[PDB]
């Protein structure tokens, strides 16, 4: 009764050559809840924007992810709104009252009809956030926001699920969420236990430490997957509605000119904005996992890889390039820290960042830790 929560970007199909990866690809039998992402909203009415008409309505790619049910139909398939490129603005803007709320409570009710989708995945980064377009106000807006459309969910009758995507930052928990009253209102709070450290932060670290290290310092002291999950559980989320969410990605850096220390923490050349671009994803500072594991694990290969033990994450490097992700160990280890903690289960950001190929070895390595450990797991009660 444990969850495998799985985002599906529905952007990859537009990767070259291998990293092409479309509704066809998703192992569905390795997810009990699958999640297509984004939807937007709206700057002017505050009705669902659809942010690829073309794929997601013209070419089906809405009622292809939804008809998967067919032949699956004991996994959910929701859709999220949001996501990071959204940006957080329109969402400040959109819960600032009721009547936009309730505009897009309406929207979102008959766009989930239309595509036949199970309910709504949350993603507004983030309610509060100054840096996001937030304000103060939000915190309390975007818990009304939350039970609007819970009552909106029962009034159609139909089950939906409603879920969040949150970070586990305290001060982003302050300005953002009333924990106890989400929890409640919530069918499962994805926690996005990832992109803790990364170019922002100025210097090179993995990105998913399950533990503090010594060098984590100030803001960083928490700032780990399993005192973030504790955080959550102090504020008042029971410890069976928290997923831990797993990044099959890993953050890259460009080290400063003449930088031999390798270590965590090490300086790094922060303008440059992290490490180069990858050929699949395309985006600096950052790499899938297949990206990583066809550089790093080949036989001839000329990358080092090292482990960090407190936080149990592999990092690997090679010349100005540094890259911390989660590989098979470190996921094996995070899954069974799930159980230990009695957790709802695991996420992953995203379905189609695993070996989905093969390239490296075994098809969908990643997921298939998830869905062996989640799936012989049963959810303790409460604590
Ligand atoms: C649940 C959750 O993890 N949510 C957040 C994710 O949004 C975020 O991943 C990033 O998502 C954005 C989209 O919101 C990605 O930007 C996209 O970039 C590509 C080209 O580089 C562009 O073609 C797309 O148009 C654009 N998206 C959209 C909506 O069209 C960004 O690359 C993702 N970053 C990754 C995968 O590392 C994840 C991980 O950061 O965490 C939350 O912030
Ligand atoms: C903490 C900080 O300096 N904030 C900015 C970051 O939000 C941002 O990247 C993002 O890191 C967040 C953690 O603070 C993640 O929650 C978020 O998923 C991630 N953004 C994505 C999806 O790529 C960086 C810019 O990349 O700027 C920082 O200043
Ligand atoms: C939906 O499935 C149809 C029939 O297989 C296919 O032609 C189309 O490309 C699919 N669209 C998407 C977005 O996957
Ligand atoms: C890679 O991304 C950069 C930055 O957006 C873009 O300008 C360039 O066209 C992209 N290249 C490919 C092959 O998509």
């Amino acid at each position: 009764r444990a969850r495998v929560v799985c985002y599906f970007s529905n952007w990859a199909v537009y990767r070259p050559g291998v990293g092409r990866y479309g509704i066809e690809d998703i192992p569905v039998d390795m997810c009990t809840h699958i999640i297509y992402s984004f939807i937007g909203v709206t700057e002017d009415t505050q009705q669902v924007l659809i942010i690829d008409p073309e794929l997601d309505v013209d070419k089906n790619g809405f009622k292809n992810f939804t008809s998967l049910r067919s032949k699956h139909p004991g996994v959910k398939f929701t859709v999220a709104v949001g996501g990071w490129a959204e940006g957080g603005s329109k969402y400040s803007k959109m819960v600032a009252a009721k009547s936009t709320r309730m505009a897009f409570v309406r929207s979102v009710v008959d766009f989930l009809n239309k595509y036949n989708f199970d309910g709504l995945d949350l993603d507004w980064e983030y309610p509060g956030a100054a840096d996001r377009g937030g304000s103060f106000s939000d915190k309390d807006k975007f818990l009304y926001l939350v039970q609007e459309l819970r009552r909106a969910f029962i009034r159609e009758g139909k089950g939906w699920e409603l879920t969040a995507a949150v970070p586990l930052a305290n001060f982003r928990l302050m300005e953002g969420y009333h924990v106890p009253e989400l929890c409640q209102e919530l069918d499962a709070i994805h926690v996005m236990s990832y992109d803790l450290r990364g170019n922002w932060a100025g210097f090179a670290d993995v990105h998913s430490p399950l533990y503090k290290r010594p060098h984590d310092q100030w803001a960083y002291e928490k700032l780990n997957v399993n005192d973030g999950l504790q955080l959550w559980e102090d504020k008042g989320c029971p410890t069976n509605k928290l997923v831990v969410g797993i990044p099959f990605y890993g953050r890259s850096f460009t080290l400063s000119s003449g930088n031999n220390n390798y270590n965590l923490g090490t300086y790094i050349n922060k303008e440059a904005g992290g490490g180069d671009p990858a050929p699949y994803t395309n985006a600096t500072g950052f790499w899938a996992y297949y990206e990583i594991c066809t550089e790093v694990d080949t036989a001839d290969s000329k990358w080092t890889k090292k482990w960090d033990e407190h936080g149990k994450c592999p990092y690997a490097y090679k010349g100005t390039q540094w890259v911390g992700y989660e590989d098979p160990r470190s996921v094996e280890i995070k899954m069974n820290w799930i159980k230990e903690k009695g957790y709802l289960g695991a996420m992953t950001w995203a379905i189609d960042m695993d070996d989905f190929q093969g390239l490296c070895g075994e098809k969908n390595i990643l997921i298939k830790l998830l869905h062996k450990h989640m799936s012989a797991y049963t959810v303790p009660p409460p604590r």
